[PDB]
């Protein structure tokens, strides 16, 4: 049992109580009480953390992101447009990726992610192919403690119209080999299921499994509807990359929001992820179903693709979380950081200083996030019966000084190194910035070792990773 | 205990399920809608008068959610083809002006005839000429005679508005021998008359009768004036009204939105309502959602003022109470609900190029439950539901332009002309019944219709107004 003693609670539950010099108790992994403690006493405990001076928050949400691709930023990376990025980085050096690399990947995101205050990831898996790098990645994810949705992405279908554009971006770097990874519909299903069989439920329910096909140009409907049938089947999610960029925009004279209405392919269980080339036909589609949504609005950027609508989403009630991305299209992993961005993009772009309150921005890193997630009756706020996902905040630093709104100080103050504390299920991940699956006098060895495996992963790929200093 | 059974009908409820209900029936006690009921699986209840509903429709009356009423005797030719300032100081002022208390009691049963013919049972007035002794006195006493339910919103203006002059002599040059009007009133003047409007009829003919503070704008009031306005509907659970952004003169009250100017003073609560939002952006719509404003949309007056067309599926979407108001009498030019709403479905669907951007029922709902949500009122009106008032009515699908019918709300929106209205009551009561108006008997309805055709020349000769202009093409 675990006491969190003498913080401010900010709960993000029904009424956003924030609850000043307050107090939460922990037992099997479930918040189990709450109180004040000038009304009360905390029940007895194994252990008290401190948290006096400290801001207790619901973990982060991290509503889509791509993991293993962390090894491939630092240079490699950045400047290019979404399928050049794709095709000369993304899928090339995940093929590259041995499965001890993927463990090494694997375990720098989870460092960094736990650092920022990140509690539950929803993994968007594009190498899931590659024998051995399931087993690497979850017995990662597994001993870090981290709640994970992996979402096991799959394509079978060819997009031909796509090719002689292709063939033009891949002579930017022509000794960097084109890569395939289409699998028949068939073995994409049972290689899913037994995914699932294996590892949904498994690391005490922290890890779960979703279909995942990759977009409604690269799946056939067949696919897509499997996926569909399979979440509700199993009381899970489905999820899928929506009109990413301008090439998407058009899978047979409609858009994909239009074309999945078509077939019946938009429900409550769907998640999907990007919405940049949106129209507002398209957004009322998505709210009559009630669709959710991961936006990745930092990943937009990086990528040049845009600036998706969700101020539009938001004030129609919908569920939208906020995603980091790629680990190479951000290129951090800083929940805090993305929230500022997601206030400010929209700001600046609507001329609009109130658009979106950092209260709301909060919440969709948050509680919001859960619900992006199907997952906001488990997590996402600070509430009896619930995980105990939880973050301490210090806003003791100059940055965060002088802090009266907690979260305008949050959004528009911190830098995302003020976390000190994190509990996942209960389970203490993080303390005092001391990691438990990194401890600190293994922490600058794990570095270089990340360094050095990056480093040969390019030179298999034939991958420039440091390219000449260019100004214009 | 007067009571009513209406039996046999297709009861199209617009209830909390949507029911539309075959073979079923109404029972009405004391003007409320007491209990209903399926034919096949329940037993009506005696009642002092049974109206046979058989082959018909029945659905909650229709909530014209924002108009102006004496002005329909202004309709006919001296009112098209003008930007609104220009139809404002060269027709409707001066017409308004020129219109004596027995003028206006014929504009207000014509209004009425048509209205209710049209299926409309509810009507928000915007009286924009309450302040010529008399008007009052001579309009309530009609509207409690025919026996609709009238919001009657009492318009002031206490401010001048500068800024808009030389336009306005341009604009009154087009029709010089046309005289310029000013009705402004003091602060404390307006409040007294409101006040002493209020006391003396709010909550008469029945309870079918209420008044309404209307400041004008947000450039012809002052902020004490909106403020009084504001707290009065606040102690007297009513709602006030205004007219915003109607056109892109309005659009910068001191650099910014009306939506602005009223948010910064704290103006914008949940018992406004405001008409209009034609000149209205993204945030303007968040400002309204987030205070709960009520809207009342004119979407055919838009039209024809040259005004343009309002974001109203941004504001459906919101989940905000969105009404129809058919506008003035003469910016229409009809008091035709049904035609209203085709054209919303229309304009929206052209505009969007989205054959699917407002569902008919959707249109149907904004002339009923979703209008009298905008008026405040859905607790009473708006639906086929237990403990309603019995506003209901009866239309006839058996015409030609209504054949085939499967779909209800389709049918009404895409193919009634307006004529398919059959019976209508209000309040429990029969205020016409097949057709024939229970306050304009069909032996009187012609004589009726020359006189406010008389009395309509003889308004436009005393205004110096010109009624029948020249055959223009181009
Ligand atoms: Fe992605
Ligand atoms: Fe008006």
């Amino acid at each position: 049992t675990l006491s969190i003693q003498h913080g401010t609670l900010v709960t993000m539950d029904q009424y956003r109580r924030v609850l000043g010099d307050s107090w939460v108790h922990v037992q099997d992994g479930r918040i189990v009480a709450l109180g004040v403690h000038a009304e009360s006493v905390p029940p007895p405990a194994d252990r008290v953390i401190d948290a006096r001076g400290k801001v207790v928050l619901p973990g982060f949400i991290n509503a889509h992101t791509h993991v293993n691709q962390i090894l491939l930023r630092g240079g490699p990376s950045h400047g290019r447009q979404f399928y050049d990025w794709l095709f000369n980085v993304v899928y090339p050096g995940q093929k590259a990726m041995r499965p001890e690399d993927v463990a090494v990947a694997v375990r720098l995101y989870c460092a960094e992610a736990v650092r920022s205050g990140i509690t539950t990831i929803n993994e968007n898996a594009d190498s899931a192919i590659y024998p051995g790098n399931i087993e690497a990645a979850m017995a990662v994810y597994g001993e870090v403690g981290v709640r994970v949705v992996y979402a096991r992405m799959f394509f079978d279908r060819m997009d031909g119209r796509i090719q002689g554009y292709v063939d033009a971006l891949k002579a930017r770097s022509p000794q960097v080999e084109l890569c395939s990874i289409m699998e028949e519909t068939a073995v994409a299903k049972d290689r899913i299921t037994a995914l699932s069989d294996q590892y949904h439920g498994t690391a005490g329910g922290r890890i779960s499994v979703w279909p995942a096909p990759a977009t409604t140009t690269a799946v056939t409907v067949e696919g897509m509807r499997w996926a569909q049938a399979f979440a509700r089947d199993r009381a899970v999610m489905w999820t899928l990359h929506m009109a990413e960029s301008d090439h998407d925009e058009r899978i047979h004279g409609m858009s994909p929001a239009e074309y999945m209405e078509c077939y019946g392919l938009l429900d409550e269980r769907l998640q999907v992820a990007h919405c940049v080339y949106f129209d507002r036909k398209d957004v009322r589609l998505l709210h009559r179903h009630n669709v959710k949504v991961a936006s990745q609005v930092v990943s937009n950027a990086y990528l040049g693709s845009g600036v998706a609508p969700v101020p539009e989403m938001v004030e129609r009630g919908m569920a939208v979380g906020i995603g980091t991305d790629n680990g190479n299209s951000n290129d951090s992993v800083n929940m805090i950081g993305d929230m500022k961005f997601m206030a400010h993009i929209h700001r600046a772009v609507h001329r609009d200083a109130d658009v979106l309150t950092p209260e709301k921005i909060l919440e969709m890193a948050t509680i919001d996030g859960a619900r992006s997630l199907g997952m906001d009756h488990e997590i996402g706020s600070i509430e009896t019966g619930k995980r105990a996902d939880l973050i301490l905040l210090d806003l003791r630093h100059p940055q965060t000084t002088p802090h009266h709104h907690l979260a305008a100080t949050i959004v528009f103050q911190a830098y995302g190194n003020e976390v000190d504390t994190v509990l996942i299920d209960g389970n203490v991940v993080m303390e005092n910035r001391r990691l438990s699956f990194l401890p600190p006098e293994r922490e600058l060895a794990f570095l270089e070792e990340a360094q050095s495996r990056a480093t040969a992963i390019l030179q298999r790929a034939n991958m420039v990773a440091n390219p000449a200093w260019r100004s214009l």
